[PDB]
């Protein structure tokens, strides 16, 4: 039918607290923007722990994708940064609720009173590092495939968000791809050497293999282990 796209039932507004949280994060870490990559990798790691746990009790947990990895790709031409994990993934309902809504009050006051020291650790602690992606990106896209649902896409420029069934079908198998449309002034993150340095620094203590799609010398491209 056409009733879905004709009723904008895929459009959502963020919860007030999430709006306030995004601002605090953006205003707090304005001087240390590179941490966004650390947070995405951390979230990726957590997603992997979750499916690994589920695989303990569910023999079919890994049916959609046998690997447990984090792969980072730079698309300079497209101005896109991709961080893909083969973790638990998220259902449509989870994309809407986990990303659009949120000890939040305390954290709110904590974050404010934290900007009168630092918020870098607090963000990781409360698990809202995802939103730091907006420090370097104008648009944040989340493509996710959960075992209990079909692949879906969540997109946002921070002023609202939408979730749609992925017309490409199940291409992830299981997992999540965080796609960042980098702000013009954040083009440096499209550089391999830069991403490699950061990835290696923030992946050092991740219990899962983390790869960066890189080139080697003709010139060939392939996954390069960073940790």
């Amino acid at each position: 039918g056409s009733h879905m796209l004709r009723e904008k039932s895929e459009k959502f507004a963020f919860q007030a607290e999430v709006n306030r949280m995004m601002k605090l994060i953006i205003n707090s870490l304005y001087k240390n923007k590179e941490i966004f990559l650390r947070e995405l990798i951390s979230n990726a790691s957590d997603a992997l722990d979750k499916i690994r746990l589920i695989s303990l009790t569910d023999e079919n947990a890994l049916a959609g994708n046998e690997e447990l990895t984090v792969k980072i790709k730079c698309d300079k031409e497209k101005n896109l940064l991709h961080v893909t994990d083969t973790g638990v993934g998220m259902t449509r309902e989870e994309l809407v609720k986990n990303l659009g809504t949120i000890g939040t009050s305390e954290f709110l006051n904590k974050m404010t009173e934290a900007q009168e020291q630092s918020t870098s650790e607090l963000i990781g602690q409360f698990g809202v590092g995802f939103y730091s992606a907006f420090l370097v990106a104008d648009k944040v896209i989340v493509t996710s495939k959960h075992n209990n649902d079909t692949q879906h896409i969540w997109e946002s420029d921070s002023n609202e968000f939408s979730v749609i069934a992925d017309p490409r079908g199940n291409t992830l198998g299981r997992g999540t791809t965080i796609t960042l449309v980098l702000k013009e002034e954040a083009s440096d993150y499209l550089e391999l050497d830069t991403i490699k340095n950061l990835v290696k620094k923030y992946s050092q203590f991740i219990n899962f293999p983390i790869y960066v799609w890189s080139s080697k010398t003709k010139t060939v491209w392939d996954w390069e282990l960073m940790n």
